[PDB]
């Protein structure tokens, strides 16, 4: 978690869902993202959220379950490489995954009004490893 | 071209962080907590979804919709494993590059059969990387 990090920021979240996305630079792809992943939502009648916490420290990005407090995923802060929420609901955060061995993932999750927040605690553990560097 | 595509069901039970290691036993105690975690807490569900296995990575793949959810580099893949005696189960580390998350699966009594298609998967990989 955070024995050895001064950013150890915990956010309520549900996520939405994920999509393979193409390998770019570019914060459209995640407005794009958005789009479909709500889209898809609806019209197929997925309805049902489950509540995860989202930590953000300097090294990663982690979801934990509430219940069991275990960590279920965790993204190594490098691989995040685009992260936005969106001007017409900021309820809602989405960051893509860069994988090298090429291969992006791009994760959506709604909030408790926390998208700008959130976005700048990422955008804060981002800055402290640019310093580091 | 003959090419290696196939597709298996499979029932998503839950994943974890794991430390960094080869360690293979690492997915059966995964499995054994995740298991235990789902029967402590009375979970029933678990989300279908179709796995992908190519030479190039595993996918899941949305079975209504076709949309692929996740991918996963195949070269990341570092331990896969069933039971023997329990083919029910399947379940893989990812690593990357060091972060590793264990994914688990249910499978229709697949799980020798899904190891198999990952085994070639990865012998046609490095055919590709020795030529």
């Amino acid at each position: 978690e955070t024995e050895d990090s001064i950013l150890h920021q915990l956010f309520i979240v549900r996520f939405l869902g994920s999509m393979e996305v193409k390998s770019d630079d570019h914060p459209d792809v995640v407005y794009e993202t958005m789009r479909q992943i709500l889209a898809a939502r609806a019209i197929h009648n997925i309805f049902r959220m489950t509540e995860s916490h989202l930590l953000v420290t300097c090294d990663c990005l982690k979801l934990i379950d509430p219940q069991t407090q275990v960590t279920r995923l965790t993204f190594p802060l490098p691989c995040v490489v685009l992260y936005a929420t969106h001007q017409e609901n900021k309820r809602l955060f989405g960051f893509v995954l860069r994988t090298s061995s090429l291969s992006s993932v791009c994760y959506i999750f709604e909030s408790n009004n926390e998208g700008e927040k959130i976005c700048d605690s990422v955008g804060l553990a981002k800055q402290i490893a640019l310093h580091a560097e």
